[PDB]
């Protein structure tokens, strides 16, 4: 099976690296981004989004809801559009599928 953890920690090493603000808004605000793997707020995003990837590839994923969630967080399609270009990276250094078409879906609903 796809190794989608490492493709999310790939995917949330670009998008830090490239728009570090970003990280104040999550409960591993602060932590450097080489210890992430060791903090507990950021294992537990991580598996969420894992989570969220399965449920787009296996038809469940409820789009509508992620983005309404995300912009309960001021995130918006800028930001989205920032991590469509992040997720696109990381799959592509794993050798896994690209995700656009998931992340067009939550972009429709931004
Ligand atoms: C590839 C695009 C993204 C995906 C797939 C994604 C996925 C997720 C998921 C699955 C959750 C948990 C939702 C829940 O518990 O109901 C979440 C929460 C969150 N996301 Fe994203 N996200 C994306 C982009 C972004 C971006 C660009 C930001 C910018 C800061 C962001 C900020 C947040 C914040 C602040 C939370 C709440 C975390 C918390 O509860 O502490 N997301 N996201």
């Amino acid at each position: 099976m796809v190794n989608w953890a490492a493709v999310v920690d790939d995917f949330y090493q670009e998008l830090f690296k490239a728009h570090p603000e970003y990280q104040n808004k999550f409960g591993f605000k602060g932590v450097a981004l080489g210890s992430l793997k060791g903090n507990a707020a950021y294992k537990t995003q991580a598996g969420k989004t894992v989570d969220y990837i399965n449920a787009a590839i296996g038809g469940s994923a409820d789009a509508a809801g992620l983005a309404s969630r995300h912009k309960g967080r001021n995130v918006g399609s800028a930001e989205f559009h920032n991590a469509k270009a992040c997720l696109a990276k990381a799959c592509s250094a794993h050798g896994a599928p690209d995700l656009g078409h998931a992340i067009d879906d939550i972009l429709s609903h931004l």
